[PDB]
């Protein structure tokens, strides 16, 4: 009735490195090789067909359909034996003794007259029959699931496997034997309706009936092994080469364990046994240590780490986990029900996840989260969710079909989903909340040949025989080829404009080294042990790293010298951080709470104190200065984390939301209400402010704006049949003309009249070399040195820009500090700049020179790392003016000058512009952007289409080459995406490094490093397809097309 | 050749777009059901009465290893070595037929 | 059908339309020396220091063995069974005597 014996968050993850070493199992030294390297094939079907196969070294079966120590999951036998009864042997080779009724063991049996099924904790249950000759034996005749889905089995003469059938009644696989080893399987070969036939594997044996060599389809050795005398094997080679070679010794017990593995890249381990005290060392060839010490019961109780760090775990009877403990003292535990589900965890804070099943099945009726919000469903008699509930009593609903496939979704609202499923549990037909279908279409192998939108162009794809992609083509005719080898180890990715991407591995699997259309090789290097070490760049400049004995990240080197180190506590988190300049240090400090959430930050500047809720959100935050004043933020979220109210300085933010998840609205801190009427997602959405119509967006089947309202004119969209946007007109014009790789080569602005054309030029790797106007009134031509640093034009069309550092670009000159850091510019047009960085690398103090003499502007950061204030004053600091934000998480909304304040208001959630409110009252007044395809502005125009403010600019940074205003006095200054002009100075802010458009360059590296891209002063390839509004939710520390901590 | 004349009777032909020859027909019938690489798998004989159907099987390189017949009255299975010499069935499964000099095939 | 080349990688792979790939394997000049069918049955070749052509190795092991004169004439022919022929040449680059030897009268 249970108790049946049997012989073998940061805890779960603990548990799992001492359990097992190097597939070495700890306690038992042993050997378990079973992965998606063993995983020879998988079909489809309302039943998958998964052929994996396992190696344990300790089991007793002598003989099988693949040798000793191999078996396969339909391999599976009962025993009966007398009292001093019933046995069963599972997949894993482990020996389950029941005897005469659930057991802890996540185990099931129940025995009729005629059988015996037995089911696991899920619904997945196996039938077996009494063996021909042999009343002590049984044998897997059926498996099902909850469902009616079902497999069968038909043996031949000797009983010896031959056919696999579904519940159809229709044969699948089928099994050929040798004559050499008739007891062995030589081949597996899979059936069609065709009567057809196909090999999918083949196994080749030595001289003792031991699986040596395993091969595919086309005839390609993938695994090798070698056996010693007693069966146990000594070494196995993996498709890439590498190689594995182990070691056996005999202990007093007469039982073999592993002593010794290495392999062909110097890799080296040790293990020592003494079994009197149940202790495990392991040694490496770099002097690593490792200790584990488990029970009687083969199970682990504690670890012990290369760094000396010491987990202890609790175990009771049935092998269940009660608790572990940390270092320092923390205390996990574990609390169980009778049939063994999980009932609670709680951690060392004290937050509880809390669990109540069912009797039925082991299936979950209620979940509670720490903060004690609960969850519901309601389950068919099947099984089958039929409801689900949310905190906010937010009700979903679905239906199953007859085999178990979901075919209606209804979500809350009345929003309904439909889907059709095939006969081998394979999707053909779904539809939205409308009538907008997208349909499949499937080949023999089982593969998505074709893909069908609402429009109907279709998408092609071609497979390989063992389903590889080879290619993928679309309806107006352009095409992706992909070249893969075995084991070559090569691959190559062929661009619709021809140009191919070349990547090559190593014996691991590794990438070694990249190389890009133009040649541009990139490299890596690895240890012994596979850790990087050295990262090289496309010219020559290498970047450097050093582990640890744990593999720790500790030291990391840039080109220009400057390292950073780290220091790590006694539960591998981070709480020192030392930045060296290249030939003072910068030191900052973190204390964080007994799990790995952070509490305070220090640096020389100050001090910063965060707050969280049990849910590891943040509520509050802090920043007191050296000896000065104080600031603070707070939240407020909901049950499902959305975040309702923020409250600082400037004032509160309110929002809401709709039951689907989208902002319905929100108010301002002066009290006015912006309105969003969302069908989900689709046509007649609107903004209407506290009552002004603003906007009304008409979209296509798609959910893609064909239409636009900007007042008394309307603007029109027209896409493609692949989906980019080709031409776009504004009547109460302009025609875009691409490439075959997307890019964006022409621009035209008139038809009706003498047409305006623009030109550009790129690169097969998209970076722009060259630009033409139709007026030949410009032209522009940029030269890029390799990792792509610009150039002074042909006077160096050659020579290596070291480190990145660009020093000079027509009349300008940089210096550049030890840290990377602009400090010194130089120019005709604003003279010579200086400036001056913070702790955390902000730009605080920019000191310029002009006819007043020196003046300066002083910028004002938030806890968070945003700008809420910006100051000039002149010489003998007498003020000249100030501006303040308001933000609305990332992203602009707000800005007020004296006596001056405008909202911007944005389409959908991007940071593209659409409109612009200036005033209060009654001297609100309404203007509208024109922006082009990357976003930037061209015109601001109020109703009736009068051009207020109209900008040409150039490619590169929008740097401006004519601007006109009339009486309007109010200045605009977004340009990019995330950008905002600081007129006394030049430079863009983006969001947290600020931007020089004569290079197109930030003026300080990247906080991240190289999580951006090798090149940590770069904008993007190009800025007309390309954004990076970020230039780097919320940041506790510190691209797009068209390790750091956060919340 | 879509039509034929061959005295009292005539033939005809349907090809497919590919340009393989699909059916046959002869009156005053058959069919070829082929694969992706062309090969001839399946051969079907009456339509009108009851079917009589044939069936071949190719590895991936052409060599043909069975051969099944729709009445169940025949069944033959062959196998090659490398090189593409024939082999005398299971008994010798595998082996080198040395310079291609087959010595024995059942009673020959 | 998709055909994959290499510039410099010299290696070339013909991709049935039933799936299935032959591969070829060439040298620093150009020679064909080696071939994987589908099921990878390999067939070798062998090339002199001067670019002439001595063994050609079967699927299974066995090997046809040529030898060629100072005018790079084929001289001696050898097939797997031993049986060998040689040419003789007049003057003008014509063959005028055939000789067959059989394994171990001509």
């Amino acid at each position: 009735k249970g108790k049946f014996l049997s012989n073998l968050s940061q805890a779960t993850n603990a548990l799992t490195q001492a359990v097992v070493a190097s597939p070495v199992h700890a306690a038992t030294g042993a050997k378990v090789l079973g992965a998606d390297d063993d995983l020879d094939f998988t079909l489809p079907g309302l039943m998958p067909i998964e052929w994996q196969r396992f190696y344990n070294s300790r089991d007793e079966r002598r003989d099988g359909l693949l040798g000793a120590g191999w078996s396969l999951p339909y391999e599976i036998s009962v025993q009966i034996e007398p009292h001093p009864r019933l046995l069963y042997i599972d997949e894993q080779g482990r020996r389950i003794d029941m005897g005469s009724s659930p057991g802890e063991g996540l185990s099931v049996r129940r025995n009729e007259n005629g059988q015996l099924l037995i089911e696991s904790s899920d619904g997945i249950y196996r039938l077996f029959e009494p063996l021909p000759g042999d009343s002590s034996r049984l044998r897997l005749s059926l498996l099902g699931d909850r469902n009616d889905n079902r497999l069968h089995l038909e043996y031949d003469s000797s009983g010896r496997l031959w056919l696999l059938r579904d519940t159809f009644e229709q044969a699948q696989l089928e099994l050929s034997y040798s004559t050499l080893w008739p007891g062995r399987i030589a081949q597996v070969e899979r059936l069609y309706p065709d009567q057809q036939r196909e090999v999918l594997v083949s196994y080749d044996y030595d001289a003792a009936g031991d699986l040596a060599q395993v091969r595919d389809s086309e005839g390609q050795v993938q695994r090798r092994f070698a056996y010693d005398a007693g069966h146990r094997m000594i070494e196995h080679q993996l498709a890439t080469g590498l190689r594995c070679f182990y070691q056996w010794t005999q202990f007093a017990d007469q039982q073999w364990r592993v002593t010794r593995h290495w392999t062909d890249e110097g890799d080296s381990y040790q293990y020592d046994y003494d079994l009197e005290a149940g202790i495990t060392q392991v040694t490496d060839s770099l002097q690593r240590l490792s200790r584990r010490r488990w029970n009687s019961q083969l199970q682990i109780v504690e670890y012990t780490d290369n760094l000396n760090q010491t987990w202890a775990f609790e175990w009771n009877d049935e092998r269940q986990l009660l608790s572990a403990t940390d270092p320092l003292g923390g205390r996990y535990a574990y609390s169980y029900d009778e049939t063994g589900n999980l009932i609670a965890e709680t951690d060392p804070l004290g937050h509880s996840h809390s669990t109540l099943w069912l009797e039925h099945w082991s299936l979950p009726q209620t979940l509670t989260d720490p903060a004690g919000e609960s969850w519901h469903l309601r389950y068919d008699p099947r099984g089958n969710c039929i409801a689900e509930v949310d905190p906010l009593g937010q009700v979903t609903q679905y239906r199953h079909d007859a085999h178990g496939q979901v075919v209606e979704i209804i979500d809350a609202a009345g929003r309904s989903r439909k889907m059709r499923w095939n006969s081998s549990g394979q999707l053909l037909e779904h539809l939205d909340c409308s009538g907008y279908p997208t349909r499949f279409e499937y080949d023999r192998r089982g593969n998505v040949k074709a893909i069908i939108d609402a429009l109907g162009e279709h998408t092609r794809f071609h497979y390989d025989c063992q389903g590889r992609l080879l290619s993928s083509q679309l309806a107006d005719g352009r095409a992706e080829h992909f070249q893969r080898s075995s084991n070559g180890q090569l691959q190559g990715y062929t661009d619709p404009s021809g140009y191919t991407t070349l990547y090559q591995y190593n014996r691991r699997g590794q990438i070694r080294q990249r190389i890009d259309a133009h040649g541009r090789q990139v490299r890596f290097d690895y240890d012994a042990y596979g850790r990087l070490l050295a990262l090289t760049n496309e010219n020559g400049e290498s970047y450097r790293f050093a582990w640890d004995a744990g593999n720790r990240l500790s030291e990391q080197q840039d080109l220009d010298g400057s390292a950073k180190r780290y220091g790590y506590d006694l539960l591998n988190n981070v709480v020192e951080l030392q930045s060296h300049p290249a030939p003072a240090p910068i030191i900052h400090r973190f204390e964080r709470d007994a799990v790995g959430r952070l509490l305070a930050k220090i640096t020389d500047d100050g001090r910063s104190q965060y707050t969280y809720d049990p849910l590891n959100q943040l509520t509050a935050a802090s920043f007191t200065d050296n000896l000065g004043n104080q600031q603070a933020l707070s939240f407020s979220y909901d049950a499902l984390g959305q975040l309702l109210e923020e409250h600082t300085v400037a004032g509160s933010l309110i929002h809401r939301y709709d039951e689907l998840g989208n902002l319905t609205q929100t108010q301002l801190p002066d009290k006015r209400w912006l309105n969003r009427l969302y069908y989900g997602s689709g046509h007649l959405h609107q903004i209407n402010l506290d009552g002004q119509v603003v906007s009304d967006f008409q979209r296509d089947r798609l959910h893609r704006e064909v239409l636009r309202t900007q007042g008394q004119i309307s603007t029109r969209s027209e896409y493609d049949r692949c989906g980019r946007l080709r031409a776009r007109l504004q009547h109460s014009e302009r025609h875009l003309e691409y490439d075959d790789s997307d890019n964006l080569v022409g621009l035209a602005e008139r038809h009706a009249t003498g047409q305006h054309r623009q030109l550009f030029h790129y690169d097969a790797t998209g970076r722009i070399i060259a630009s033409q106007d139709g007026l030949q009134g410009q032209k522009e031509t940029f030269a890029y040195d390799a990792a792509a640093n610009l150039l002074d034009g042909p006077k160096a069309g050659a020579g290596l820009v070291v480190h990145n550092k660009l020093l000079t670009y027509q009349d300008k000159r940089y210096r550049y500090d030890a840290f990377g850091r602009m400090i010194e510019k130089r120019s005709g047009r604003r003279g010579v700049q200086r400036f001056a960085y913070d702790a955390e690398h902000r730009l605080i103090e920019v000191r310029n020179q002009t006819s007043s003499g020196e003046t300066l502007v002083r910028m004002r950061y938030d806890v968070l790392g945003r700008r809420i204030s910006k100051s000039e004053y002149d010489s003998q600091g007498n003020l000249l003016g100030e501006t303040r934000f308001v933000w609305d998480g990332l992203r602009l909304l707000q800005e007020q000058r004296n006596q001056q304040t405008s909202l911007y208001v944005y389409e959908d959630l991007g940071h593209a512009p659409l409109a612009r409110v200036d005033g209060l009252g009654a001297q609100q007044k309404i203007r509208y952007y024109h922006n082009d395809l990357n976003g930037l502005p061209q015109q601001l125009c109020e109703p009736d289409g009068h051009s207020v403010w109209q900008a040409r600019y150039q490619v590169w940074g929008n740097t401006v080459e004519e601007i006109r205003e009339p009486y309007y006095i109010e200045e605009q200054n977004l340009r990019f995406q995330g950008q905002y002009l600081d007129r006394e100075t030049g430079l863009h802010f983006n969001t947290f490094r600020f931007y020089d458009p004569d290079i197109g360059r930030f003026t300080t590296p990247d906080p991240i490093g190289l999580a951006g891209g090798l090149n940590l002063y770069q904008y993007a390839p190009n800025p007309i397809g390309w954004i990076d509004p970020l230039g780097w939710n919320y940041h506790v520390f510190e691209k797009l097309t068209k390790q750091f901590e956060v919340a």
